[PDB]
């Protein structure tokens, strides 16, 4: 009957004060926020006892009530912020079904990955000796290999559309964050103002708008007779056999929330941690030196990297576990919610309360970890020079709930990853300051602005 212990009654800086909470009460912490209770679980044991021992009663998701606006309904919730149901259950085995159709874990998406990798590559040749900020080109080279799986198409990197596509996806990150969609979530009758509701997700709507544009298109594209080519089509093949069927999470409602929640992850997840890897690799050009002379025994300079060469590349493998663990890129995971009265760590734990998974606190756990605040390769690393994934390892998350992206996250971080080391050697641009280490928080966790010089091997 014990509940967790907590303050009695900024969120742009929310990962920050969880861990002055942390070891000041302890693992399992709770907080109060409106009226909505919160308990924050701290450290691999608290996490895995809730998501994987408890994971039948905290795979559910907390009501998020500003997703209205969106036209969220009872089978309109996607898979993110779907309700543990069967709306929730049948999408998520789509998604995972239908991506491993189309390719993943095959030769297939393989070599379209590395197929972009070659328009990324020359991309950051056209920039010379010059220094720039590689995170625009690393958006456009990561989100073309999703819209291929999902709209069956890429786009080229000065497309009007797909950068503005890009730059709403972005700033509707910026709304997953703030301080403005806290207290609207909180207290939900603060959304009858028709002034105010106008404003709070201004660039999710325009992003879902400008999505609208491009599915319609598709839409005329479609060939029926032939199997689906992507995702979208596999999904309307679903819709039109669900015709006459109120059961069916396949509708026009979900159809845009699915291919939205899909697209953007897909962007914004590996883009954010390759912007890590750029960066970790010019402020240790040791490991950068280290992981291109792996590449050079194992793949060489010539042809591109495959899925086979990872399994005799384990210094690389590491690096890019390690550039994972030490970036960070989702601090508080994604809000979990009681769906019965559980125990984790001897406190209780009641029904329909929202669960923090603090898996910054998994992945920095100092018990855990080595050196959990520097970059340090060798934590995935015996001294055979042997790769090993300790099971603290936790940047998906753990339970039903688990990134469903991870398979892909996986393939494109690596063959991505390997591909810019591999004809390219990156540097902090002479004259400048050593760019921080230190990230800035909106949900996703992105470094700090950094320049770097990309000078062909
Ligand atoms: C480095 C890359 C990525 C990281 C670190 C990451 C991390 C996460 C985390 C922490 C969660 C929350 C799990 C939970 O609720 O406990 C999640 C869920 C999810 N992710 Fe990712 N992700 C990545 C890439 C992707 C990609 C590429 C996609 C899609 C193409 C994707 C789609 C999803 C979906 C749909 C969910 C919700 C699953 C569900 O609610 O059942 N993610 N991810
Ligand atoms: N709740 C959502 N937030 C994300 C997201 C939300 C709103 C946007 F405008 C753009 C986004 F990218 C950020 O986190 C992604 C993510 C994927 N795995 N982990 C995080 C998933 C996407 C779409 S749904
Ligand atoms: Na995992
Ligand atoms: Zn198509
Ligand atoms: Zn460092
Ligand atoms: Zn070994
Ligand atoms: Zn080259």
């Amino acid at each position: 009957g014990k509940l967790p212990p907590g303050p009695l009654p900024d969120f742009q800086n929310t990962p920050y004060c969880f861990d002055q909470l942390r070891r000041r009460f302890g693992d399992v912490f709770s907080l109060q926020l409106a009226w909505t209770p919160v308990v924050v679980l701290n450290g691999l044991a608290a996490v895995r006892e809730a998501l994987v021992t408890h994971g039948e009663d905290t795979a559910d998701r907390p009501p998020v009530p500003i997703t209205q606006i969106l036209g969220f309904g009872p089978r309109s919730q996607g898979v993110f912020l779907a309700r543990y149901g069967p709306a929730w259950r049948e999408q998520r085995r789509f998604s995972v079904s239908t991506l491993r159709n189309l390719g993943l874990g095959k030769k297939s998406l393989e070599q379209w990955v590395t197929e972009e990798a070659a328009c990324l590559c020359a991309a950051f040749a056209n920039h010379s000796g010059r220094p720039f900020r590689p995170n625009g080109l690393l958006d456009k080279a990561v989100s073309n290999v999703i819209a291929s799986l999902t709209c069956g198409r890429r786009f080229e990197y000065d497309d009007p559309r797909f950068l503005r596509l890009l730059d709403l996806a972005q700033e509707g990150l910026k709304e997953e964050s703030g301080f403005l969609r806290e207290v609207l979530n909180a207290v939900p009758v603060l959304l009858h103002i028709p002034a105010l509701a106008g404003k709070v997700l201004r660039f999710q709507k325009a992003f879902l708008t400008q999505l609208d544009e491009l599915l319609t298109e598709h839409r005329m594209t479609w060939d029926p007779a032939q199997p689906p080519r992507d995702l979208t089509e596999a999904f309307l093949a679903e819709m039109e056999k669900a015709k006459g069927n109120p059961e069916s999470s396949f509708n026009d409602e979900n159809l845009r929330i699915v291919v939205a929640d899909l697209f953007s992850a897909g962007m914004v997840t590996t883009s954010t941690t390759l912007a890590w890897g750029l960066l970790l690799m010019i402020l240790h050009p040791d490991v950068q030196r280290r992981v291109q002379q792996e590449i050079d025994d194992v793949i060489g300079q010539v042809r591109r990297p495959e899925m086979g060469d990872q399994a005799h590349m384990p210094y690389t493998t590491a690096v890019i576990h390690e550039v994972q663990r030490f970036g960070d890129i989702v601090p508080l995971g994604v809000t979990h919610m009681t769906s019965r009265d559980i125990e984790v760590q001897g406190f209780r734990i009641p029904k329909g309360t929202t669960l923090i998974t603090n898996l910054s606190s998994v992945l920095k756990d100092e018990a855990v970890w080595e050196k959990p605040f520097r970059f340090h390769p060798e934590h995935f690393l015996d001294a055979q020079g042997h790769f090993v994934k300790p099971e603290a390892f936790l940047p998906f998350s753990a339970g039903r709930r688990a990134c469903l992206g991870e398979p892909l996250a996986r393939m494109e971080l690596f063959l991505f990853f390997t591909s810019l080391l591999q004809h390219f050697s990156f540097s902090v641009p002479t004259g400048q300051p050593r760019p921080s280490h230190h990230g800035v928080f909106a949900f996703l966790v992105s470094p700090s602005p950094y320049e770097l010089c990309a000078v062909p091997r």
